[PDB]
């Protein structure tokens, strides 16, 4: 969903699964 993310080039990565990793919980 990369919605969580708050930050701009993190979240504008259209990549959830690879952004979880400095993105989870
Ligand atoms: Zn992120």
């Amino acid at each position: 969903r990369v919605i969580a993310c708050f930050l701009k080039v993190c979240a504008a990565a259209a990549n959830v699964a690879a952004h979880m990793t400095h993105c989870a919980k």
